[PDB]
């Protein structure tokens, strides 16, 4: 069934505890690490598999080292049976906090101050060479240690391409390129099956923000990608931002404005919810909504 067992123990180093996630692609779990005595995260994929994905994740995920918002590589490794990656464990993911909220929906002070720390993510995996393209509230973690605890940290990478070639230039989109990203928060660009750019990650990120503060998005109960596709080209985007702050048309207005070739303005949208919290009197060192302070008083 699992590619480890319960208390499989990686490298001599990394003993399972528990599965925490996987897919067709791979699977995730939470190890004890023998030598730190600190739990990590232990993402794993079949030597076999026809599709060997774990190698580039990695890749992206070591050039990202030193960026704040970027778990913690600790190893990786290789057998006849296995890839693995080894990394800091992080606590809930945001579609987790989400539902846990009352009504689906969190206060502009945590929707604004998420919104920063996930642009400033994207913009890192964009500097050095990587789309992530499934960018979506579970794919994002809050830290789990008092130093961590409010800092959010971007997963995933298994759907992430590298837009330039070896030498930084921007490659040739493909003409048709089929999209097999999260359907809810996938641009109209991807519904169309067109190679994905920077501007598409930036899309996702107008969706998740749109869903946080108001609890839904007008497609919610759809899952037919291509009926969303045809929902979403459609649907009047200003209308998103009716209970949104009015500097979210500055956004929206931006990322319509891009195509594949041109490198976002990420100031404009990261001056953006600067703008939207200074206007409301939002400081940055607030509690998040899920806080003991921030469930309470
Ligand atoms: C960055 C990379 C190597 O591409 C990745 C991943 C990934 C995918 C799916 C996942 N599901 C849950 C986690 C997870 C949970 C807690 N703490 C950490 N570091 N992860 C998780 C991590």
């Amino acid at each position: 069934a699992d590619i480890l067992p319960a208390n499989y123990v990686v490298k001599d180093r990394w003993k399972v505890l528990k599965k925490i996630g996987g897919g067709g692609f791979g699977e995730i779990y939470e190890a004890m690490d023998l030598l730190t005595r600190e739990n990590v995260a232990l993402k794993v994929e079949s030597a076999q598999q026809p599709k060997q994905v774990l190698k580039m994740e990695v890749a992206v995920l070591k050039k990202l080292q030193g960026k704040d918002h970027v778990c913690r590589f600790i190893g990786c490794g290789r057998n006849e049976k296995f890839n693995y990656v080894v990394m800091q464990l992080q606590g809930r993911n945001l579609a987790d906090l989400r539902r846990s909220q009352p009504r689906g929906t969190f206060t502009l002070s945590t929707t604004l101050r998420l919104g920063k720390q996930i642009l400033e993510s994207i913009e890192a995996i964009h500097s050095v060479g990587f789309l992530h393209r499934d960018i979506k509230p579970s794919n994002f973690a809050m830290g789990r240690l008092p130093s961590t605890y409010r800092k959010c940290y971007m997963l995933d990478f298994g759907l992430a391409r590298q837009y330039t070639n070896t030498t930084g230039d921007v490659r040739p989109p493909r003409n048709v390129a089929g999209f097999r990203g999260t359907v809810r928060y996938a641009s109209v660009n991807a519904h169309k099956n067109r190679e994905m750019g920077r501007h598409d990650d930036l899309w996702s990120l107008f969706y998740m923000l749109v869903e946080f503060a108001v609890g839904q998005l007008p497609w919610r109960k759809i899952k037919d990608k291509e009926q969303v596709g045809m929902i979403k080209e459609k649907y009047e985007h200003r209308m998103l931002l009716k209970h949104m702050p009015s500097e979210f048309h500055l956004f929206l207005d931006h990322i319509a404005s891009l195509d594949y070739f041109t490198k976002p303005d990420y100031q404009l949208i990261m001056s953006v919810f600067e703008n939207s919290m200074k206007e409301r009197g939002i400081a940055e060192n607030e509690a998040f909504d899920w806080e003991k302070a921030g469930t309470d008083a």
